[PDB]
């Protein structure tokens, strides 16, 4: 009864497009907040963060004013998009392909005409992945909110602290925070200033899932290619199983760079090294092959070349009946003499593959403490979640 | 004709914005229920889940209220989404992007004023998906529906059991139960409790498609490493199938990851165990590979760090004319001797490549066990499906 | 003309929402029909059938009646969705997302009140793929329609057959049929029965892609098997073979699961026999290097177990100067005799690997014969298609 | 002024749902024509077109009639969709999912009463892709365009040729023509002619792309295939490479179905060919593994089977102190003689393989021939691109 | 207050449909911008561009002029889509599958009648990709906007310079310019001009990324072509590693046509290196099998055929107990005689392999420099981005 009376009063002479202010010389001001249910994905390869969020509009509407003991029993009313107005308030950096995600609900007014718009939303937002410190990378990844038409001589858009009271654990995320901040800004387009509210969703990785999913065969990678280069150029294994890791170790690059983005402006960590130590027991290979099918008719064909030699050389001397059986056991004794030799090129392959072994050591070494002491520690990350 | 009179003396004053209730200080009871038609999928990748629901809302319109007799041959009226009051009821946890499936149909009223309004939909939601026991596991994946903008002094929303009658089994998944749950909550957002009806769908997984394309070829794998492992180090081809019987046990443990979730909330046991019996194996082709080229030249070879030796020893200790044809004899005695010959580096690698296949035995049965005493049971899930 | 003053004259108080029968309490009779187009697609994956249909409601409205000579030259008139009333027809079994396909189109009437609805539609409907008697397999997946919110006391939906005159072939589908059948049936909310429509779309699989392109290799992979199985113990080139062969198998099974539910009611015939195949040639891969490297050394090495040498030995009886050049010859001698010696596991392998083949052939006769009585003729299929 | 004052006079009476037409008996022609911008995509996998397409409706409304004199300096006017009347043309043959892919846009309208409309719109078609003579394929693929429920009596629908000036070349496809149709149909629905109009896009593909990453490989594997047939039995490599170049033709065969369609209506030329020279190398590389292990110990071994051995002879008739050196030279002599022995089976292999290589020969000729005398000519296809 | 009675007064006559000039013979003015914000993808495979932009349409409305005085406080309003006249300024080029990705939002206007109009959008454009040069290769990729049904006698469609302030960084892409042109054209369609503004969004690709994961593996695999070319035809591993790195090679030719479309009108050079090498290395593996099976029997076996003879040798000069003992030491001899020889068939592998060598170095050369000296120069590319 009551209820319907109120609402034939209200919308009278209403007007959507009203901007509902007392004094239209000043602005109108709008609380916006937010409330993160869910990170529902991340992207990398398109760099893309889907969300789960209720917005939260709080404002003043100085026409939807009405007295309870005038109207008993009706403390609230609800209206819908296009009855009463609404703040076009939107995300700037949205990826959603409609470019709102926001689902419009009804708008709750109070007597003193305090309104409410928590409307929810899937929202898609374009936020840059750094992939430097794969896999212990934290994300700080922005949602950047704000009025479209309306500015700050009109709209004096305010911030309430966002809340994640009913925030649900990702898994593969660990929301860290989500703070916000209220910058007024200007652009080449308009004479007004226009205030954003930007949230950044600031969330660290999870990595016991890939600590034994990958990290675990990164390891044996690397330990394969310790064994690769400890064995002698004569073993009849260590060419195959190098060409083997090789193989592996480019498939498993290819895994790292399915998840990974395009963009340049930083390199894996994981992927450097695995370049890194693949030219490394790739050239090991290569080394190993010319030395025993170029260098093996002659004790010293690989040294004929001026530079190969001195090289080789002096860089080690710096880091260091009767005529029947004649003629048989003759021919048996040039048989032993050709079975049972070895040349300067078994200890050249040693010295070069013990090379490409210290230059593989120097980069493990070198990476893994380096990726211990990142900006987002690896030790205690580890610690925590193992 | 009458339906004609009707229709036009029910719309005269009526506001679908209007909650209908003859005293607005009362609340306004909805009677809310599911009937769960068919799951269409489960992408335990992203973690959702793709349903066909028939929601169930039957409340009470005051103002919808006719006679039959003053209206003879009428007894029921439909009205579409935006002609009459109908409840903002939506899921929270949806993951639709458009953040809301139903497709609105009509609200179907009779004299008394009792308004039905039963929308379908394919709803995908947003379920926590555990993979600690896969593949025999059960997923308890949650449906929150409850009103947007009317708390609980407007909307006392009631909970009716869910309808399975019309229910079809997906066949990769058994509907196990969905059982209700209506609860009052309050938010960060707002004064008054809004109240929800949560249906929690559990269902358990079926194996006998896992269990012939899956698990087969897991039982081919672990048999393929026990054989690596009986075989002695002199064995021709047992590094070849070591590193074969690696490749393909990576694949598979790819295959795995490609259907399971990154969440590190647990891990899958059939990948935790191929992670195992991995390194396990990865580290026999190594030691075996290490002693067939370190320690083939010298019998004590490898017995020379003080460490290794000490090791291995103790501790298998604890757990068990004429002179033509001399030089050419002489030389062929040498042959003979250098032929013929194995050294304490066989007995090593066999004591150490059995130690191998003891750890890779500890763990197939444990894992085995462990699996079979599942809170979702294994045995009776066998006896089911086999 | 008078196009215009009939437009006016009918509109003057239709209500859209009234159910259009000049006695209320009966109910009106809707014929209701489809038309099938082109079979889009068939998402085994999915079991979702992607179809262009357009259906067809015939019914009659008691308020659209005009006299043509009243109104010369205008027999028909047109009227968008919101303009009158239209059956709430849809399908239930939908897999849309929108759960609504249809292109709403104008509805055509004419002066007796005979009014034509024929909304086309790219209908995406949940059908049960079976897969038991791949690929020669016939599908019959359903189309149910219906009102949603009218009854049989207020809407009688009749059937009249569908119509594929203007039918497409796919040409990797075969359009069997497409048979309708009217049901009146009740559900667990609502007191009057709602009667349905189903059409169920019987088409069976063409062969020739999938007889060329799939069953050749899998011939190929079945003379490869009996090959492996022919070779003896002491062939080279039997254990790489086999190991080929069985990742080849691997590879083609994983093919075969990705066009392929993971429904657990049924198992596909090609991939029971490839693990069956599977299964066996490993066992006989892994008897042959246990034969090879265990029982080698000894001439009864493998006969040592009592269980082993009992089970082979009695079932195979059921199923069947002067000095210098002594000690040099003999030396020599004692050559020749270890160089041409087999024993007992040459023959043990011989007949294990035979067991192997017998065991082999029993599943192919089997199978092949099983997958030509099928219940989808498989002899006809071929006479039609080759 | 006069503008606004124009159309506030012109949509006094005006009706969207009449026809406009003086006399309601006639029709209402309408000249329909096309305007292809751009080939977007040809998914041969579904067998869908995708274009960007100008649509081009110019009809006349007999109500839209002013006089420039009474309203200087406005000879045009602009309704959007439903303020005016426009045809329900649309496209039969469509596959977007929502069966109508046009923007709608503004009705251009000039004192005449001459109407224009040219919706924009991404069409998605379906079309039969013919992959007989793939990769130099020619495809027909149909644009099938008619209104929906207005027929003959109501619309004459003419048919003005298809405009080509602004296309887009594609890279990938070349369009050979855009050819238009108009025919007049009858339906088993309704008792009225149904005109449409048929554009049938004739495009010719480019094939240097593939010329160079498809056919340069595929040379490649048919002369490793010859090569192979070229080997004797008693090489090492021929059963390796045999095995080799199988598994490499099976994976480029997955390539070319992994952009080809199912249906079975023809067989790519191509994978035809893959599958003919991988049964005749298979049943090579199978020939030699039996000669090499059943046939090696005994001179005539394989010849006791009476058939095998009758076959291959007939048919190549037609188609062609002292005592110990006494012991020990006795056994060396032995030795030699078992060393130094080639019988039957390498002729029989050399003689089978030849055949082998024969047949290879009659298919790899007749193929070549064949493609190059194709409907879609090679030749001159070839002269063009190269 | 104010505010409600200038809405009140605007809309009084108001039509959306009128051009707002206050001479309808004289064409509107609109000043049409463009402000990009972020690249959002480069889909080479489909050739699509998707970008995120501002519109910024300027314009003048005669009928929205107020006088502050009159309505104090109010130096603004904001109309909605349909309330007031807007462009139809739309993307011709559009591939988004709506042909519209404009979110429509308010119009901002002032007392003088300056309407302002910056619409957001997901724009994803059709636009063609240059892969000739890749991977330092630079796109030229088009936005063409315009009004549809408003010609230049109506439309005065201006341009203002592109907006890049607030632009983003893509990371993987460089933006070089985005420069715009206005030009007057007319359609086989309509005898009105209609102009378009055209911005060329001209950026360049980064190379880092494909610097270390692709042109590092590039330069291994040339590497290990090279070494196949330097091993002799004697080399057991020569085959062999011939093989693998031609599949290696045929891998990644496969990952380079996975990210780049099958347009014809040019050939990536890194592809068209990869066939040329691959095409060597097979031709040179093929020439050493067919030197090691056939010539190995006769030292002028592969001598015979007149042809190849000739071609090779002259080419080349252009280019360049007693008689116990006596039958055992005779045999022993002859042994000796049989195991150290070889032919001209060595010689002419290694000239014919270094021919091979030859032509893969004058291969290398030449498209190593060609690709440094491209129009998108890339040593200078190198010097920034190394
Ligand atoms: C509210 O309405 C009641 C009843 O009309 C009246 O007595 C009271 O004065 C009003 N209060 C205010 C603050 O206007
Ligand atoms: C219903 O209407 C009939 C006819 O007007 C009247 O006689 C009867 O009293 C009414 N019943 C009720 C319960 O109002
Ligand atoms: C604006 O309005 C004020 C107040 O009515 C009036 O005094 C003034 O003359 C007006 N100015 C113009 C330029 O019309
Ligand atoms: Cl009508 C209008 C005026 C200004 C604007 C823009 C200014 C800031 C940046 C985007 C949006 N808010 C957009 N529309
Ligand atoms: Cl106007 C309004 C008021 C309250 C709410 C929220 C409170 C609970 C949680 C989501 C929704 N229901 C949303 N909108
Ligand atoms: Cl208002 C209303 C009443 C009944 C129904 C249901 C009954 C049958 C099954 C689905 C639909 N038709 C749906 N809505
Ligand atoms: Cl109301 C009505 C009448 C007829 C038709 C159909 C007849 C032809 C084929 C499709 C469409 N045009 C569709 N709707
Ligand atoms: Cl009503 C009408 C008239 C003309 C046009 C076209 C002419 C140019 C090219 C596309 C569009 N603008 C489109 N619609
Ligand atoms: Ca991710
Ligand atoms: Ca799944
Ligand atoms: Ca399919
Ligand atoms: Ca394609
Ligand atoms: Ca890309």
């Amino acid at each position: 009864e009551f209820q319907r009376k109120l609402y034939k009063e209200l919308v009278k002479n209403y007007n959507p497009l009203e901007r509902p202010v007392a004094n239209d010389s000043q602005p109108l001001t709008v609380y916006f907040s937010l409330s993160l249910l869910q990170i529902m994905d991340v992207d990398e390869k398109n760099q893309v963060l889907t969300t789960n969020i209720w917005l939260q509009m709080s404002w003043t509407d100085h026409y939807l004013q009405w007295n309870v003991s005038e109207y008993p029993g009706v403390k609230t009313v609800r209206f819908p998009d296009g009855q009463i107005w609404k703040p076009d308030i939107l995300l700037y950096n949205s990826a959603d392909e409609r470019f709102d995600a926001t689902f419009h609900t009804n708008v709750l007014v109070n007597s003193s005409g305090h309104c409410q718009y928590l409307p929810p939303g899937i929202f898609k937002s374009s936020c840059y992945i750094d992939v430097r410190w794969f896999p212990f990378d934290v994300q700080h990844c922005k949602l950047k909110f704000g009025s479209w038409s309306y500015g700050g001589w009109s709209l004096d858009l305010q911030m309430q602290e966002a809340d994640i009271s009913g925030y649900i654990p990702n898994g593969e995320w660990d929301l860290v925070g989500i703070p916000g901040k209220r910058s007024e800004r200007f652009y080449e387009c308009c004479k007004e200033p226009y205030p954003d509210v930007t949230f950044t969703v600031t969330m660290r990785r999870r990595t016991l899932y890939y600590g034994l999913n990958l990290l675990i065969p990164c390891v044996l990678i690397s330990a394969l290619a310790l064994l690769v280069f400890l064995l002698p150029a004569d073993s009849g294994e260590k060419i195959s199983l190098g060409i083997t890791v090789l193989l592996s170790l480019t498939v498993f690059m290819l895994l790292v760079a399915e998840i990974m983005p395009a963009t340049s402006d930083s390199v894996p960590l994981i992927a450097q090294y695995f370049a890194s130590t693949m030219i490394i027991v790739g050239l090991s290979v290569v080394v190993t092959v010319i030395v025993l099918q170029y260098h093996h008719h002659d004790p010293d064909g690989g040294k004929m070349p001026k530079w190969t030699r001195v090289i080789l050389l002096n860089w080690c001397a710096w880091f260091l009946i009767l005529e029947e059986v004649r003629y048989i056991a003759n021919r048996f004794r040039c048989q032993d003499e050709s079975e049972a030799v070895c040349s300067e090129w078994k200890f050249a392959a040693c010295v070069v593959d013990r090379l490409c072994l210290m230059a593989f050591s120097v980069f493990t070494i070198i990476c893994t403490i380096g990726i211990l002491m990142s900006a987002p520690n690896f030790v205690e990350a580890v610690s925590k979640d193992f």
